[PDB]
């Protein structure tokens, strides 16, 4: 599924990751936006043979099992696919574990460079909340 923009913001309203860990909801919309450009489907596989998997691109490395990424670990305990459902809520679950892992949002690299600092609120402008 590919979300309109306030139709994800709304989701993940209502799935509790507004002012999660202190992120406002234009920070996650901003972060899907340049993981997976709103798409449900998305995957990416990354230099070291991991896969980034969903709206929020979440790693085998550590957060999920594709039984494809040797000594990786499954913290979300879940099966990578689960992440690419047209319901979010896996994804949303998984993505509150790893913003409260230590490093809030910078886990999440496009976040970081593309979004971190900038006028996020411009995510969620307009949309009926
Ligand atoms: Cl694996
Ligand atoms: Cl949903
Ligand atoms: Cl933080
Ligand atoms: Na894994
Ligand atoms: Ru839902």
């Amino acid at each position: 599924k590919v979300f309109g923009r306030c139709e994800l913001a709304a989701a993940m309203k209502r799935h509790g990751l507004d002012n999660y860990r202190g992120y406002s909801l234009g920070n996650w919309v901003c972060a899907a936006k340049f993981e997976s450009n709103f798409n449900t489907q998305a995957t990416n596989r990354n230099t070291d043979g991991s896969t980034d998997y969903g709206i929020l691109q979440i790693n085998s490395r550590w957060w999920c099992n594709d039984g494809r990424t040797p000594g990786s670990r499954n913290l979300c305990n879940i099966p990578c696919s689960a992440l690419l459902s047209s319901d979010i809520t896996a994804s949303v679950n998984c993505a509150k574990k790893i913003v409260s892992d230590g490093n809030g949002m910078n886990a999440w690299v496009a976040w970081r460079n593309r979004c971190k600092g900038t006028d996020v609120q411009a995510w969620i402008r307009g949309c009926r909340l």
